[PDB]
C-alpha cells in the first residue's frame, strides 16, 4: 500500500529541471505516495501551443486545489524566441502564477553540516521573504532645468495635494515615483506571520523607517498592528516573537545568529539573483522557494534556480552532468508537507520529513554533486571520485529513502 | 631624523578603538612620522561636553587640510544616553562628517595568503564604491483613494509630461518620488575612474537598468561617455578596463572571480552597514572604509567596525583582549598615502607603503590576534598559544615595523 496523498497540482517545466523532475517523480514520489495529480506542462513548447493558456489553467488550480509543486521554465528573451520560432515574447511564468495568486516569496537555503556557509555559525535555517519595490517604479529621464513633483488627486474631488521631488535649476538628471497600497502590506504581513506560526521561528521585519519615516514607518506600523490584533497570542503559545529591525541592525544580528528566523525584508531589489547570500552558499541548487499566500491555505513550492540550461547543453551532447536536484525535490516535500497539514494527513507529513532527512543525511554522508564537492574542496581541486553524477545522486538518494521508509515500520 | 609627514586631521573615539589608537600613534606613527597634527577629541563625552561642536570643527579641518583618519566612536542610542547621561541623542559624526564632506566612500578588505576568503578565488581585494539618493527622497501618506502621478514641467514652459505612478482604487498607501542631478552621477563617475586608475584595477559598474530602463540608463550612459571621453587612453596604458554589468550577472561573476577591481555599485539598497558580505569581514577587523570628494583632493579614511565594546567590557574588567587593529592601521596608511600623494614626499609614500606590508606579512607569518586564529581553525580549536593578545601584537608590528625601516639602506 502506498500513501494517499490527495490534490495536487504539479507544472512541468524546461530543459535539464524537466530531467531532474521526472526522476524525482519516477524514483521518489511514486513509488510511495498516490496522489491526484492535476498535471500542466508549462514547456516553453505547450507553452507556445496553446498560446500560454495552460499557464494561466495551472495558476487557477493551484488557487481551487491549495497546492502547486512547480518546475523551472524558460523566460523567453528575443534569443529564445530565435531558438523555439515562438510565436512571440511569453511573459515569465512565475509573473503570471504570482499575480493571479498574489503572495508573498519565501527562500530558504537547505543546511548540511559538511557544506561550509557563509557565516560557519549558520546551523538553522535563515527565511527571507520579500515585498516584490522597484518592480512598481515609474522612471524617467530629466533632459534639462524644470519642476519635478508627485501629486495626490482624491477620487472623491477634493484638494490635490503636491510635493516637490526636485526643482532642476542647473542640468537634468533622473526622477521616480514609487508606492505602496495597505491592502499588499496587510498581505505581506499575513503570509509573514503565517510562516513563522507554521515553521515554529520568530519573525522580523526590517525597513529603513529612520529615513523614510512615512513609506517604511507604513510597513512598520500595519505589521505591528496585525501582530497585537491577530498574532501575539499563537506566537507567545510556540515561545517564538515579531520584532521590528533597521536594516543596519538586522544584518548585524543576522551574522551573529545562528540562524532559526523569518526575515521580512522591506527591500527595493528581491531578486535572488543579485543577493550575494544567496549566491555564497553551495549552489542555487540548495535554495528553495515557497509562494505563501495570506490566507496561510495555499502555497506554490519551486527551486530559486532557473532550468540549468549549460548543464542541459551538456546533457543533449551525450556528456556527464551532476546538477543539484535538493531545490527541485524540497519542491515537491514542502507542497507534500502543505498537502499533509491540510487534510491532517499523519502519514504523508512523515514521509515528506524522511526525503527532506534522507536528502541531507546524503549529502552529510559524503555523497553529493559536483556544485556541493566545489563548496568543500575548491573547483580547481574538485576530482570525479569527490561527487556523484546526476542519476549516481538521484540513485543514491533513491537507496537511502527506502532504508529509511523500511526502518520507520516499527511506529 | 624622522619623516616630515605634513598636516593630518585625526579624530580620536571611544572604546576599544581610542585603546588601539592611541597605541597606533606610540608604537607605529610617532616614533617614525612628525605630523603638522590637528587632534579633534570625538570621544562621546568631549562630544557632550561641546554639543558635538567638535565634530563639526573636524569636518572644517578635513576640508581644509585634505586628509583625515578617523577612529571608530559611539553613535548613541537610547541605551547610551542613559549610559553617559547624555544631553542629547547625538547624530553619529561618521553622518554629520558625510553630509558637510560629500562624495563617494569605496570599502575594501585586506587580504591575507593564510587567512581564508568568504570565496577561496578571492585572492586579490573587491573594492566597493557608492555615493555618500534615498536621503533626498520625498515620501508621504496616500491617505484613500485616487491617482498619484509624477510630473516634470521644464523652466522653459515648452512641455507637461505625466507618469501614473499608480491609481489606488482599494483604500490608502504610500508614496515616494527620488531624483538624481547629472553632476552627483558625474562625481561618481569621476571618483571611480581615478580609484580604478590609482590602484591599476578594472571597474565595473553595477545597475538595474533591466527594470530602471531610464533611471539606471543614465548612469550606464554617463559612466561610458565620461570612460570614452576622458579615462579609456589611461585604462588601456595601464592593460586595465571599463564594462556595464547588470547586478544579477556582477554578483555571479564577481563569486566567480579572483578579485582584483573596483565595483560601483549604484543601488539604494546600498552602504556598508546592510552589505553582508562586507559585515562578515568588517567584524574580523579586516576592512577600511575611505570617503573621497568629488574634487580628487580630499579624503578621510577608517575603520569599516565599531568601538568594540565587547572588547572594551572585558579591558575594564582586566580580561585579556585580543583585539584586531589592522583597519585602523590601514585607515593611518591609507590617510597617509594621500597626505604623501599631495606632497610629492617619497620618504612619507614609502613608510605609508611599509607598514601595510609589515601588517600583512605579520599575519602571514603566523602571528595574529583570536579571531584571525578562529577564522583559520575554528573557533573551538584554538588555543591561547594560537594567537596574540592586543598589545602582543602591536609589539609583533612594532618590532618588525623597526627591522623593515632600518633595512631602508639594503636595497
Ligand atoms: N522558472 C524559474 O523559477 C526561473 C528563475 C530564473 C531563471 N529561469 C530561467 O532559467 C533559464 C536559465 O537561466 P540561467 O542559466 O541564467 O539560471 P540557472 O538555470 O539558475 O543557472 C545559473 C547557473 O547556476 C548554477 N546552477 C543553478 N542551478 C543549479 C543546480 N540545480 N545545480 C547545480 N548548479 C546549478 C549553474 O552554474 P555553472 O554553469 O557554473 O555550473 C548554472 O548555469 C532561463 O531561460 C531563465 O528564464 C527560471
Ligand atoms: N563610527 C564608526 O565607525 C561606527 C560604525 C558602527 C558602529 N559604531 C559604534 O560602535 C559601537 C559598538 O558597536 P558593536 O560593538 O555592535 O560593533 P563593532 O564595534 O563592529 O563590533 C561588533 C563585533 O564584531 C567583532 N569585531 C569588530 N571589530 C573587531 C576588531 N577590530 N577585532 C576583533 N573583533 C572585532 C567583535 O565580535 P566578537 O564580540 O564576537 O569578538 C565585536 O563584538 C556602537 O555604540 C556603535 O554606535 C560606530
Ligand atoms: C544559511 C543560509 N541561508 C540562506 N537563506 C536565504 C537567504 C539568507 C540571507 C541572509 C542574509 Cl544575512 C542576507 C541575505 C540572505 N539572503 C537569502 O536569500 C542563504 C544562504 C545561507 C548560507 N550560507
Ligand atoms: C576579499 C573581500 N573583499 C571585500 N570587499 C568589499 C566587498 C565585497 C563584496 C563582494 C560581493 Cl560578491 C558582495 C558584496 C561585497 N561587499 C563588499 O563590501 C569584502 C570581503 C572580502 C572577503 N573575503
Amino acid at each position: 500500500k502506498k500513501i494517499s496523498g490527495g490534490s495536487v497540482v504539479e507544472m512541468q517545466g524546461d530543459e535539464m529541471t524537466r530531467i531532474i523532475w521526472e526522476l524525482i517523480k519516477e524514483k521518489l514520489i511514486f513509488p510511495y505516495v498516490e496522489l491526484d495529480l492535476h498535471s500542466y506542462d508549462l514547456g516553453i513548447e505547450n507553452r507556445d501551443a496553446t498560446n500560454d493558456q495552460v499557464t494561466k489553467d495551472a495558476a487557477e488550480a493551484i488557487k481551487k486545489h491549495n497546492v502547486g509543486v512547480k518546475c523551472a521554465t524558460i523566460t523567453p528573451d528575443e534569443k529564445r524566441v530565435e531558438e523555439f520560432k515562438l510565436k512571440q515574447m511569453w511573459k515569465s511564468p512565475n509573473g503570471t502564477i504570482r499575480n493571479i495568486l498574489g503572495g508573498t516569496v519565501f527562500r530558504e537555503a537547505i543546511i548540511c553540516k559538511n557544506i561550509p556557509r557563509l557565516v560557519s555559525g549558520w546551523v538553522k535555517p535563515i527565511i527571507i521573504g520579500h515585498h516584490a519595490d522597484q518592480y512598481r517604479a515609474t522612471d524617467f529621464v530629466v533632459p534639462g532645468p524644470g519642476k519635478v513633483e508627485i501629486t495626490y488627486t482624491p477620487s472623491d474631488g477634493t484638494q490635490k495635494v503636491t510635493y516637490l521631488v526636485h526643482n532642476f535649476e542647473e542640468g537634468g538628471g533622473v526622477a521616480m515615483g514609487m508606492y505602496n497600497q495597505d491592502k499588499s502590506i496587510e498581505d505581506f504581513a499575513h503570509s509573514s506571520f503565517q510562516m513563522a506560526l507554521s515553521k515554529g521561528w520568530p519573525l522580523y521585519l526590517s525597513t529603513k523607517n529612520t529615513i523614510l519615516k512615512k513609506y517604511d514607518g507604513r510597513f512598520k506600523d500595519i505589521f505591528q498592528e496585525i501582530y497585537d490584533k491577530q498574532y501575539k497570542s499563537q506566537f507567545e503559545a510556540q515561545k517564538i516573537w515579531y520584532e521590528h529591525r533597521l536594516i543596519d541592525d538586522m544584518v548585524a544580528q543576522a551574522m551573529k545568529s545562528e540562524g532559526g528566523f523569518i526575515w521580512a525584508c522591506k527591500n527595493y531589489d528581491g531578486d535572488v539573483q543579485s543577493d550575494s547570500v544567496a549566491q555564497g552558499y553551495g549552489s542555487l541548487g540548495m535554495m528553495t522557494s515557497v509562494l505563501v499566500c495570506p490566507d496561510g491555505k495555499t502555497v506554490e513550492a519551486e527551486a530559486a534556480h532557473g532550468t540549468v540550461t549549460r548543464h542541459y547543453r551538456m546533457y543533449q551532447k551525450g556528456q556527464e552532468t551532476s546538477t543539484n536536484p535538493i531545490a527541485s525535490i524540497f519542491a515537491w516535500t514542502r507542497g507534500l508537507a502543505h498537502r499533509a497539514k491540510l487534510d491532517n494527513n499523519k502519514e504523508l507529513a512523515f514521509f515528506a520529513n524522511a526525503l527532506e532527512e534522507v536528502s541531507i543525511e546524503t549529502i552529510e554522508a559524503g555523497f553529493m554533486t559536483k556544485d556541493l564537492a566545489a563548496c568543500i574542496k575548491g573547483l580547481p581541486n574538485v576530482q570525479r571520485s569527490d561527487y556523484l553524477n546526476t542519476f549516481e545522486f538521484m540513485d543514491k538518494l533513491g537507496e537511502n529513502l527506502k532504508i529509511k521508509l523500511a526502518q520507520a515500520k516499527l511506529s
